[PDB]
């Protein structure tokens, strides 16, 4: 009941802050809808709880919680069980509401995303659209190239994503260099299909 | 009512600290006057509240709260809506009392400022004074040049400013290089009018 | 009684988190067994308590708490009392349950370990096993070489270890360069006995 | 009364921690004697309180609290009022008990000290002793040279010092390069009187 009580306290604090800034009741509604989807009436201090454990127990728990997600991801079917673990322990859960732009083309990228549930549209400057759904990943090209985002990515439904920051990305890939080659190969093919080629991926 | 209660608790804690250090009742008055203007009886944990949201919702809220400020700023009238967003999310509100020196000439600079409400005087070593008011910015030349502050800046009224740190400055400007050129052009003209030229701005 | 009360509060919070994630009662049992061995019904905020002290008092306390551990370690019998102090203040206590792999061969290493109580097995890719017990250390070769772990290390009993991170390691060894030579000599001999030679240790 | 209550709570927490580690009643006495001299029955959260203020108010308060200390220090009599301010805002108060070694010869140095109240002995390897008292500073040579401590420094009475870390030191001295020359000159003379010369001070 501490987890529920903490949800209630933090939400009330948001309500107060929204009241103070005189936000539209319709936008407050949007915030509430976000809290409901993202937290579902509960807040745990995950990092604090896992911080009390040792390494193996931390990795056991996360592997356990992320079983359905891992089953769904081609990246991981075939991959080393320990690469899968090194990624999982670095993931941040995030939720987006339909219509929200997750990534805008042309900006500097600082994270990658894995789709657990939802549909996203990858939109090029030139108006071509490709859909990505459960088990796919996007946002990695910028991280490989140290360049800019090559396309926009817009939630077409509620999306439940896990993000991975550029430092955690580069770290896991120092440890698993074969997996860098796997990401670059897909990146090259994805770029080709949108009229692009970057030779730093070769 | 948590926001008010937190103001009261933190103020009382300051009172205690001032009592302990036996500060003059007139200087305590000055502190109280500062708390009143800066907080207006409320303390929110903004960073904690916004930390619970996703990116788009964070940016929506800030864009919303900063509408009057943005309207007032020539820097932003004409500028990309997304450059404006990248700056806004990095701003720290600060208040100064009349007579306070915000910037002293000759020192190393670590932040820039945007005026929301108030009058400042830009004072040269040679005694020339230029006034800056709502919608203007100062403190940027040092950040561009990696040199020292080229003039002093003194609050002539209560000022309500937003500051931007040198790291956030350089970060936004990596992402929007055209805006670096816009800052340098104004910087060159401002320097010329005070007898200065620095070739690292060309 | 604050220390006990804090154990109870934090454990209850873990229970809640495990209930939420619907973890097997047998794995929850494993977690509880871990809490019991690691904390023994108490949680102190060590870093906060020691943070209030000065340097000498901090070092006195730690030297005192770690007397049995220091007696048991050949590394330290003969070593400078001040090298021993510089290491001790940087140690993190950790507990492992029988069967847990502390180190997997082939991965990047970020810490070293000192055994206070327990038996570990050092396992090579080629299936050779060497046991290490109270007073020994493992996990240092990777830190010296900036390479990868040269063997796996598996707890064969409950182990009570103290870890030392790669930054604290390199820091103490900048201050005591003779002790780097002592670690490298043992490292060279340990590698030789497992079919390995790395010339960056010479 | 929050400040007193916080002293009581934190002390009780130390008592508990000492009871747990079965520390000698005589060493517990030493800890209590330290708390009494260092805190005098009160704990303020200084950094949190000053964090709520603007720059000028922060600097006013510290200048005010440190008036007796500043009067006593030759380094500062004559120095720019703004160099004095830049140092003061970076100082950490610390207390040492008679007999404690503040600095051991031969180690890497990470801070400097200013004496507010007390007597210290500067002891060379060769057994020569020089006393330093209110208004003096020690611990700076290592910071200038990036070398090792050139002498030991032992509290001969209770000492009330303010420390300045190597980063804050180098930072203030980037901003006031004339003051680096002032420190180096005294450093050269101090070294000469103990049989030493380091050419990186020229
Ligand atoms: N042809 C494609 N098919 C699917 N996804 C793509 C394609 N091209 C780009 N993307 C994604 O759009 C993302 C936009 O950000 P990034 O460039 O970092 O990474 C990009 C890809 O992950
Ligand atoms: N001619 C000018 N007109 C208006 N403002 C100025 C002028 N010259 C300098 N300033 C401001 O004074 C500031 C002092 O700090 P900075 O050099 O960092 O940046 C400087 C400018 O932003
Ligand atoms: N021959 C050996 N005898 C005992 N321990 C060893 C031997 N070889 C390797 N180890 C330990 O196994 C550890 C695995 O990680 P590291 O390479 O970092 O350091 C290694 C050693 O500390
Ligand atoms: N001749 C001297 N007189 C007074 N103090 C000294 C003398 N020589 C060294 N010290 C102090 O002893 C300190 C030991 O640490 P540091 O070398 O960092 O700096 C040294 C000086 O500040």
């Amino acid at each position: 009941d501490s987890s529920r009580r903490q949800y209630q306290e933090k939400y009330k604090q948001v309500e107060q802050y929204m009241s103070f800034h005189k936000l539209p009741a319709d936008f407050r509604q949007k915030i509430h809808d976000y809290y409901e989807h993202r937290y579902q009436g509960k807040m745990f201090d995950e990092d604090s709880i896992l911080g009390e454990l040792n390494g193996p127990l931390r990795e056991e728990i996360v592997n356990f919680n992320c079983r359905k997600l891992v089953a769904s991801m081609p990246l991981f079917a075939n991959a080393d069980p320990n690469f899968v673990t090194a990624m999982l322990t670095k993931l941040k859960f995030e939720v987006f509401q339909p219509g929200d732009y997750i990534i805008r083309e042309g900006t500097i990228g600082k994270k990658m995303y894995f789709i657990q549930h939802g549909v996203v549209s990858v939109l090029t400057k030139g108006n071509k659209e490709m859909k990505l759904s459960d088990g796919s990943y996007f946002g990695e090209i910028c991280l490989l190239t140290r360049g800019r985002r090559t396309a926009s990515v817009r939630a077409d439904t509620y999306c439940r994503l896990y993000s991975l920051s550029v430092d955690n990305f580069n770290e896991v890939l120092e440890e698993y260099p074969m997996m860098r080659r796997a990401f670059e190969t897909v990146a090259i093919d994805r770029l080709d299909r949108i009229g692009k080629k970057n030779s730093i991926l070769l």
